């Protein structure tokens, strides 16, 4: 029995909204309902033909709850198709993905939908503290709340930035190039195709359609950023300049056999060429995504020269600079388009969201080979090799 | 204000450990077997009830009403209308006041009082902008806004000069009251002892506290390191827990009390609330205690016995010290700081412990005192 | 001896739509602004204040009391204590309650109720309540004609009354900051729809349920107000020389059965009128809250209530209903229409929960 | 290409505790940890063989926790090797094995350690039984009445006494210490002996006035683990391991929303089709029997022979520990598919109130 080449065949985001911002009334099945039927409608699929749903999501309101379900529903797949909910915090959205081909490869599956959706505005309101943060005093601190956790995140991350000898200056620079990038893709308009608008109520009798990207920082300087305060501890280098923010949004692709794809007359966006994850040691955490992308190259028979283009997850520039410097990745095929720090990372999305930004940047420079790598916890990394 | 309200009925839960006894057994189930055994205890008709009103702090979101919940689970007809009183920690005793007013105003003749808490099961079920407070050390959130509270007691002691030896005594003097009465089976009369239930199957039965830790020496409490400032002195050995439990009284007018054929265990006499300068936050107790004597026309010398609830020694020093509070009269069978502090229900427990000891002294008046908010407080005086 | 409680002072702001006039305008401001208002409008000395009560349902803040920084803000001395009262659709008449009560009992003698809401500031926001609305409808056989009909009619009774000023002498104004330097004055009510009609009303989709009755259309939105009320003993008031507004002739609350969520309007105003000695035929002008006709239609079906006392100037469906603020709203406007028409009784009702329901009687 | 066949080469779990009882002062992570080392040793495998470890768990999934790689961990496996946690509820045991299967056929990997582990005990019950009322609505919608459930919880009691008094469980329990005397818990705690019909139609129902369910014809909350090692088969023949059992199929799928709780039914029939069998050319059953109730659909509806299901007793005696009750049962199937000397067995349970898996073995 022979082992099936899978390839993605549609993929779209939502816009990213800011905490607070423009989608603080759209909820995470609301977003995700509306990537997964627009990924549906690009490709004129036909809803018999799905046979699993397989969706990131980090911040639920309990146990028992299975987004997935909901979204699959919501979008008028049948009830018989087994959707599942993947709660693998930041790597949520590219571990669906990885889930997804592996369905396929083993003959269980020859169609399924995978992302990730994320509300963070939503979460201090709806969600059980239980879930929503973590507890300090895991080094007085004890006893207080760790929101979304991203006090002991950022504490991994100086410790990236004293290990390896990251300048505060050196992170700042990453940052404002982030940003850069972003606004010069934005001026560009470079998101057009992977974005799906979304229709919000702004005011009583008025619906504004949002189709843009809400937290790129517009007219940065290295100035400005140089001023912001340590944001995780005292005389620290790590600030909310340089780190990424608290996100809304929803990214969704299609996955098939291309047996499949054939068979249904869709013509695939790319290939899945390799996938890889791998731990770290505790002296190096949330470096994960350096042991996976070594680790999926290798399965693929490449290197580092031999890919175009590089989306590495942005939560915070003294973790983006180990992964660039250790994995020797040229800074021109690096985030192109910008990286969280300028676009924002909602947590369960991103994974999914950053294959979707590399797909569509390597089918406007005509391109042949990607790849997507981020954290799936502090300990551990995802990286998935992709060709056109 | 013709109607006299009398206290007829009053009971409380044991008072659980934070995930301790009562990690399994939520605020609803707590304060109905208190509610049940409040009206068992004195032969009440359901029938007679005309309206709930109970304290609960921590909920899973708005639209839900708790009081309601327990009033239907323990048999109550629905037409009668339950209210929760959500005040943080005075919410147990304003809802005896609100009970109080209800009676005296004509509306009702019976009416089910008191609180319930499960802090336990909060961080479970209770989203993050119901469960805590943000800091500002910001971007944190602060559980049950015990850090708030924390240097808000941190600012009395420096105010009024209370040093950790003070706060540590005070803490020892509660601990080893708590012990003593313990010993003496003090609180047996007041307690309804807790079935442990899985699916409807008993596991265990719970009847005395768990929070009282026995045989505390002031050693004990000067080894602990400060809890909320670096070289503070309130520590959690001079401060209350975090704790479950529910207490629940019933008010009636006199005469209806009298037609019942019910004897009073307590008539209330006057009760007051009052707001207190920013500079002076959390307490409140003071000036509420001294508007709600000048309303009852006696002064703190005329009052046998005071519960005033102890969240921190800090702040007990203070309440202590500027009403003239006589020591042997305060909180005589332990405080908050051995016995716990379930935040919804122990403005009512401070009462119902109050009450129960009025009555074995034979004493003749009482009063029952705490905060309600940061910035207020809530007093009540009762008579045998 | 049992305390007379007055009604001396009664004033609301504008009601703006969600996202209108009153997003950057927090129902602290709201408020203030609305309790400034009461206290000036009879002069009445900021010592003589006793306590301060006000309904609120958003600002869900452990350890955060919107009244006290209300009272605050008002200038009211830090000694007097305030409570911000949750109890959802109810709060604002709640509160009216509880001030009554506290005055009768000789606790107070001055005291200061109402309700607050900015639900545009909602970090977060009607679904359970359209579904206990739906089952009402099935129960007691409401078609989607019937509850258009009654927000055709309550638009069309909104309307009416503010083209000819009925509001205005109810109505505190806004100032509102347009930008830097420059403020508008917002003196009128903004969620009114003008010239809906039924054909208009008939095309909307079901709001909750795949095939139901219920539409945005004929239940309420949400909004942005304040309301607030001065309470006194007829005796303090006689001492100050202030002239009532209103007497409050009596109040009740009450729970429902299950079958019937979402009609606490219902036995709560029976026990009312039962205190009160009265019977609805006494009553001269009715305030029932409008969260949705169906409802709606409910109480005044059940409650036999004549449709030309009702919500004489429109109801929530037109004018807007911001939740913590409704109760002592419609007080508000219920008080301010029994002098207009020199009328003597007066009623005003509404849900406090799913499950229950508070109601007030007053006399001019 | 090639597609590599997957074989479970060792199967171990802890004995099952009651709620507060033997397991009480032994974490997730510590059932968890043991039932690993074990199913090393038992086989003689080099740590540095392991490609991947993937574990079931409800209730220590917080955010930031990974019980499963804290517990590679402590077995000593190398930092650099992925853990992953499964929580899918009921189904996490199963799923993770379903999980580390599609890992090997895809060649990402060619040992996996995989099961489930769950302490309940240290864990907050929290009423003021979503799964109690969906079995009511079985009950009520398939016409089971309180006398069918007991009936079928009774004879759970009897088949686990019958099982325990022949040390059936002997070769698939490793033992566990716990607490200064220590002692070695070496069978399950859980199932009442002298279990009588009239005794179980004397408890309460449990979650309706009225109802049907009952403490006695459901199933307990429950600690324990349990560990599986799978490989390919090449991989196996390298390394010179005798496989236990053989994955033939798995599948899951939903149901309709008038009949949650019944995942299994589709998950099973779905499976089968997959393997090229009818359930009866199934030599035993293994179906997680949560509520008596659920248990009577998913056997008539099947169509499944008594003599084959759960033929040492179901989870209504054994107890449920939820996320490692599917790899539990897994290892149940194995170790009497051997005594039996039969050829194909089936495990299935619920994955979600929605939904179900169910996985075909051969030996």
């Amino acid at each position: 029995n022979a082992m099936k080449d899978v390839v993605i065949v549609s993929a779209v985001r939502t816009p990213i909204g800011s905490f607070g911002g423009v989608f603080k009334n759209t909820s995470a099945v609301q977003l995700g309902t509306i990537a997964v039927k627009e990924a549906i409608s690009r490709v004129g699929l036909n809803l018999s033909e799905i046979d699993e749903v397989i969706i990131g999501n980090v911040l639920q309101t309990g146990l028992g709850q299975n987004v997935a379900r909901q979204i699959a529903i919501n979008a008028g797949i049948p009830n018989s198709v087994p959707s599942y909910t993947v709660n693998k915090l930041c790597g949520s959205g590219l571990k669906s993905v990885q889930l997804a081909a592996q369905s396929i490869t083993s003959g269980e599956n020859d169609v399924v939908i995978a992302g990730g959706t994320e509300n963070m505005s939503q979460a201090p309101y709806i969600v059980p503290t239980a879930r929503f943060g973590s507890k300090m005093g895991n080094i007085l601190t004890d006893g207080l709340i760790d929101a979304f956790n991203q006090y002991h995140m950022g504490i991994t991350a100086e410790n990236i930035a004293t290990k390896f000898e990251f300048t505060r200056e050196m992170q700042d620079k990453l940052a404002l190039e982030s940003q850069n990038k972003a606004e010069n893709a934005i001026k560009n308009n470079r998101f057009k195709e992977e974005i799906v608008p979304v229709d919000v109520l702004i005011r009583r009798g008025k619906i504004e359609t949002i189709d843009k990207d809400e937290y790129p920082k517009l007219g940065m300087t290295f100035e400005g950023l140089s001023k912001l305060k340590p944001a995780f501890k005292k005389d620290g280098t790590v600030t909310a300049g340089n780190a990424s923010g608290i996100n809304d949004g929803a990214a969704m692709l299609i996955l098939m056999s291309q047996q499949k794809a054939d068979e249904l007359g869709i013509r695939p966006l790319a290939k899945i060429k390799s996938y890889a994850s791998a731990g770290v040691e505790p002296e190096v955490m949330g470096t994960g995504p350096i042991p996976a992308t070594r680790k999926a190259l290798k399965k693929a028979g490449l290197s580092i020269n031999d890919i175009d283009l590089i989306e590495a997850n942005e939560a915070f520039a003294a973790q983006a600079l180990a992964v660039k410097n250790e994995l020797q990745i040229d800074s021109s095929k690096l985030n192109v388009n910008g990286g969280a720090i300028a676009l924002g990372h909602p947590i369960g999305a991103s994974g999914a969201r950053i294959l979707v930004t590399l797909i569509y940047e390597m089918q406007k420079r005509k391109v042949e080979t990607g790849l997507a790598t981020l954290c799936i916890g502090g300990g551990q990394g995802i990286s998935m090799v992709v060709s056109r």
